[PDB]
């Protein structure tokens, strides 16, 4: 089997991606969150805190005849902006783009915090890491792709991420239209539970290309690029005014800036971050200063290769027995 789903971005700035999710029968269509970072699939629901529901689509499992409640199980998640979520568990029928897994855990918020309310575009996350970061107890649950890996084509996911524009996520098959040149895979470790690998280097702009290693995950689940200070240093230094703010919270720059490109090494290959891609806007409504796409990693523990990153490439998370990654240009 295969599936197929258009992601599409939530606002102007490509923020986050939701992906239409067909949840229950009848199906419940819900837009979630595709998250490579983690490996919960949680949803609004019913049961979430009225005062915490602010204009999402929930899950109502009581009208899906095809729901059961998986007895005993809760969920309990924190995420690395400082977000959280906790509920109950249920199990039924999920369908992502055709792709259909039944039994699927579908982890129904009793609580959320405030950043999920305010977001009124997000439904839930969808959890695309490995199974072992699942936070279900007493008994962890599987991914969506863990459950469905062994009926699928080839196991492998694809991430096409759009700039400004609707995407791409694919399970079971390469699109080989989808990309120029060839697909370079890299080694993964799973030992953390993530999609976690070692760049090769990076260059700014037009300047020379530095050979260095860079572990870290890929992310589609955090919106920016985040790298070593030294990296990211030499990156804003490139750009007139740029400075790291400790009041806004990382590096700004004036918004009237022609932003370099960025390129970044998966072994020999190189894949290129347009300048604009690292355009996030003016910190405040009217502000004439904006907030940058590369920040340092400094204090989060682990380098990020989030949407910034993933949206110039069309990538492969190749999910076989010992688990790889693949990016080409596109």
């Amino acid at each position: 089997s295969t599936g197929s789903a258009t992601t599409t971005p939530i606002d102007s700035l490509d923020d986050a991606y939701i992906t239409p999710v067909q949840i229950g029968t009848p199906a419940q269509t819900l837009n979630l969150d595709f998250d490579t970072g983690s490996s919960d699939l949680w949803v609004f629901s019913s049961e979430t805190t009225a005062s915490e529901v602010d204009g999402q689509t929930i899950y109502t499992p009581s009208k899906s005849t095809t729901a059961k409640l998986l007895s005993g199980a809760t969920w309990s998640i924190s995420y690395g902006d400082g977000s959280s979520s906790s509920g109950d568990v249920y199990t039924d029928t999920v369908s992502v783009g055709g792709l259909t897994v039944t039994g699927q855990a579908v982890e129904s918020a009793k609580k959320v915090s405030s950043s999920f309310t305010e977001d009124s575009t997000i439904d839930g996350l969808l959890g695309l890491a490995f199974s072992t970061l699942n936070t279900v107890s007493p008994t962890q649950q599987k991914t969506f792709f863990d459950n469905a890996k062994a009926s699928l084509d080839s196991p492998v996911f694809t991430a096409d991420l759009g700039y400004h524009a609707p995407g791409t996520y694919n399970f079971g098959f390469i699109d080989t239209t989808a990309y120029t040149g060839s697909i370079t895979y890299t080694a993964v470790s799973t030992k953390q539970g993530f999609w976690e690998w070692t760049s090769t280097g990076y260059a700014v702009g037009s300047g020379t290309f530095k050979s260095t290693s860079i572990d870290g995950i890929a992310d589609t689940g955090t919106t920016l690029l985040y790298l070593p200070a030294t990296v990211v240093s030499a990156y804003w230094a490139q750009v007139s005014g740029a400075k790291s703010s400790s009041s806004v919270g990382g590096y700004v720059f004036p918004c009237s800036a022609t932003l370099p490109s960025f390129t970044f090494g998966v072994g020999s290959a190189r894949i290129v971050i347009p300048g604009d891609y690292i355009d996030f806007g003016p910190i405040s409504t009217g502000s004439s200063s904006c907030f940058g796409g590369i920040q340092s990693s400094a204090g989060i523990g682990i380098n990020i290769f989030g949407d910034v990153a993933l949206k110039a490439a069309f990538v492969v998370f190749n999910g076989a027995t010992t688990p790889t990654l693949g990016f080409a240009s596109k």
